[PDB]
This record gives C-alpha cells, sequence and structure tokens, in this order.
C-alpha cells in the first residue's frame, strides 16, 4: 500500500557465532582497544574490493571516487562510528556474514583461545567484527552495495540481530559500555589509529566534533 | 532461514482514521467508560460470524465449541483485555479494516460529532473500537481467523500502526485488545468498576462475559 513505511526482520545467530558474541562481550580480555584496528581492517579490505572492480569497470565508483575510512566519536550518543565508502554489503551478505552462516573461523577461533591463544588474532579468522562488542553493548551497521538498497544491522548480542529497511559503503556504529567512554576521547583515538594504521593503505580520517 | 524469529511492518493511518484517533485521544468527552460496552459488542459480532458458519460448516470451531467473552485486567502490566474466540481476523482485516481502508462511518461520525451528536454513539458508525483511546494511549490487538496465521496489530495514536507476525502459534482461534491505560484512568482495572459497569450494558449481549481474577 501506499501507506507503508517500514519493516524489520529479527534473526536468531547461528550457534556459533551466538557462542562467540556471548564469549566476547563477556570476556575479562584486558586489551579492548584492540577492536578498532579490526573495524579499520575491515574497512581496508571494503576498500580493496570496490577499488578492483573499478580497474575492469570504472562506473562502479559512481561520483565517489576517493576511498577513505574516517572514525566518528559522539560524546552526546556515546557512540563511536568507524566508516567507509568500500563496496558496501546487500542484505544476503548482511542476514548470511552476518549473522546466519558461520564461515570455518568462529569455531576455529573459540578453540584456540581454549587453548590458550589470544583474542588479538581474532582478525585471523574472520571474526574479528565482533571484537566490538569488548567495548559496546550493541552494534549498528548500515550498508550500502550498488546492487541493492540500502539496510540497517543491529544487534545487542542478546541471541539475535535486525534487519531494518544513503550513498556506497559501510557505518559501523558502537554504543560504547558504561567503563569504555575512554574511546570518544580525541587523544585517545588519535594514539590509537597511528599505532596500528602504518601499513593501511587508505587515508582515516579522525572527525571531531 | 531456520534462525527466522518474527517481523514487524510499520504503515501509516489512512488520514481520516488519523483524524479519529488524534479526536478520540484528545477529546475531554466526560464519560469515558462507554468503550467496554463497545469493545464487548465487537466481540459478541465476532462470535456471531463464526456461529453462523459453523451451522453450515461445524469443523470451523475447531477444539473451542463453547464462544464466550472474557475481560482480563492486569494491575502489573498497567492494561486491560477484551478476548474472544470468535471468527477472528486475517492479516489483510487487521490492516485493511483495521488502519488503511476507512469505511464510510468515519468521516460520517466525525461530521456527526461535529454537529453536536454525543461520542456515544460511536457504535452505530462502525468506528468504536477507537474509543478504546478514551483510556488508553496505546492498544494491541492480537487476532487469529482459520484461514491465516496469528497477527499482531498495535498503535499509539502517532500516525501509524505494527503489523507484526511470529512462527510461534501460542494463539488459537480468537481476538485479544489490549488497552495501555493512560495514568489518570486506572480505575478500569479495579475489579468492583469493571463488574458494575459490565452488567450496566450486557443484557443484550447474547454470550457469556467472564470477569477473571488475577
Ligand atoms: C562489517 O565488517 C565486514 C563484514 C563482516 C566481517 C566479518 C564477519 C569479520 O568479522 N571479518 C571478516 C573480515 C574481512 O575482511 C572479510 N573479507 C576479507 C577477509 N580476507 C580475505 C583473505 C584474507 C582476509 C570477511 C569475509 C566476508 C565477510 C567479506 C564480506 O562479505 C562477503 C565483504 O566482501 C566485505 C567487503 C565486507 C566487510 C569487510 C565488512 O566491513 C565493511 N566495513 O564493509 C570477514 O568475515
Ligand atoms: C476490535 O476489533 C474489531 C475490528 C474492527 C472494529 C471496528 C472497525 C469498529 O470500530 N467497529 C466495527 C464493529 C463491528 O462490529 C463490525 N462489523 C460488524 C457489523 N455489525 C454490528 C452488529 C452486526 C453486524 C465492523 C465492520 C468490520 C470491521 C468487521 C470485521 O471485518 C474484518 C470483522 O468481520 C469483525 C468480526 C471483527 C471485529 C468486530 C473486531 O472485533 C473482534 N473482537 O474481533 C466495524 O468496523
Amino acid at each position: 500500500n501506499l501507506y507503508f513505511q517500514g519493516m524489520t526482520e529479527t534473526f536468531a545467530f547461528q550457534a556459533e557465532i551466538n557462542q562467540l558474541m556471548s564469549l566476547i562481550i563477556n570476556t575479562f580480555y584486558s586489551n579492548k582497544e584492540i577492536f578498532l584496528r579490526e573495524l579499520i581492517s575491515n574497512a581496508s579490505d571494503a576498500c580493496d574490493k570496490i577499488r578492483y572492480q573499478s580497474l575492469t569497470d570504472p562506473s562502479v565508483l559512481g561520483e565517489s571516487p576517493r576511498l577513505c575510512i574516517r572514525v566518528v566519536p559522539d560524546k552526546e550518543n556515546k557512540t563511536l562510528t568507524v566508516e567507509d565508502n568500500g563496496i558496501g554489503m546487500t542484505k544476503a551478505d548482511l542476514v548470511n556474514n552476518l549473522g546466519t552462516i558461520a564461515r570455518s573461523g568462529t569455531k576455529a577461533f573459540m578453540e584456540a583461545l581454549e587453548a590458550g591463544g589470544d583474542m588479538s588474532m581474532i582478525g585471523q579468522f574472520g571474526v574479528g567484527f565482533y571484537s566490538a562488542y569488548l567495548v559496546a553493548d550493541r552494534v549498528t551497521v548500515t550498508s550500502k552495495n550498488n546492487s541493492d538498497e540500502s539496510y540497517v544491522w543491529e544487534s545487542s548480542a542478546g541471541g539475535t540481530f535486525t534487519i531494518t529497511s544513503m550513498k556506497r559503503g559501510t557505518r559501523i556504529t558502537l554504543h560504547l559500555k558504561e567503563d569504555q567512554m575512554e574511546y570518544l576521547e580525541p587523544r585517545r583515538l588519535k594514539e590509537l589509529i597511528k599505532k596500528h594504521s602504518e601499513f593501511i593503505g587508505y587515508d582515516i580520517e579522525l572527525m571531531v566534533e
């Protein structure tokens, strides 16, 4: 009907991913800061993929060819955001790869941790996105791929996530936990970005508010 | 997917129904108690329509052959409910008749009030449901018709309603109307108030009305 405004779908996580979310959100791991490197790493991969598409087909860049990553603290909303103009993600991408179908890394990473491995290796296993929950109690991912409309994924690690229906790219917004408000202070962010982005080939912009 | 647990669609009300809702949720009408009579009347109607269908096809009753209306106050959630095991409503029924396709009585009832008609006449116009908002700031309608799955309609008179659908078949044939009462309308949860109100307009109700103790 003309009067329709929106739709949200709630899905359960695949069991291993649910387990990983619980473990991460509850862990006493003492080096929580690692989340940012992972989010940035993921943006760089997103940007790489659209870049490779552009080599055969320049049109994919649209009217946004300058690829780059931006970090956005928000003291008022108590949220930190990592955004990119990379390839971005379709609904299927979000539903499949960010919830319902787990790759081999979910289990392996949990098995590595059980055998005394370190949380900082999480990226290697293809599940470092989920390190957001070390500092966050809710994560909101808004993305647009050139071949789909934009969508909003959101989860509080409560066993489920929603899918609700912007320019090409992705925004990862973290609702910070009560004790993790240090990741809104700009001096902290500057030193953290510079610590692990020596070899990221895209400019990383720290937006001031 | 295996993992799908529910959907909710948000619709805007058709203009005239939105107007009716604004007016009712804001009116300074004094005799707010008339809503109960109305919701009960509606439950009676639902019961009639299935009872009738059972004369030719008795299988429609399922495993609930006794048709009746129950009234459930809830002091904790601050709600009041009117249930029935009637014919129930499909998704289309809820969306069309309870949101997006206005019947002639919507505009007409408003025109009648404009010309000095009273809010107690609302039932003649086929819009007595919306009288719930005399005493409620939110209303949730849960319904199951034999031809569809269970749906949940909800609105707070903010210009929009929702239609939610879970795979969990908790519902059996019928409908439940749940009113989240306004702060100054907590008198409609006390048993002594409900007992006198039900009796006051349920002589010509052709079914049994059961007031539930919590
Ligand atoms: C919101 O983050 C990412 C989504 C899921 C990330 C997951 C669940 C993860 O934890 N690690 C992952 C990190 C990765 O780098 C990555 N892909 C590259 C991993 N590689 C390839 C070989 C070695 C490292 C995967 C595989 C797959 C989910 C790729 C994804 O879908 C198909 C898209 O091709 C890609 C454009 C999307 C992103 C990067 C998203 O990032 C933003 N901003 O777009 C991961 O699982
Ligand atoms: C609380 O939900 C009610 C829904 C809408 C009520 C409306 C919009 C209303 O305000 N008045 C209305 C009261 C009515 O009595 C009635 N129809 C009956 C008209 N009469 C009155 C006496 C004999 C025939 C209509 C027309 C039409 C919406 C009927 C509806 O078509 C999907 C169903 O055939 C009917 C079974 C469902 C109910 C009544 C629901 O009642 C429960 N418990 O099931 C109304 O508009």
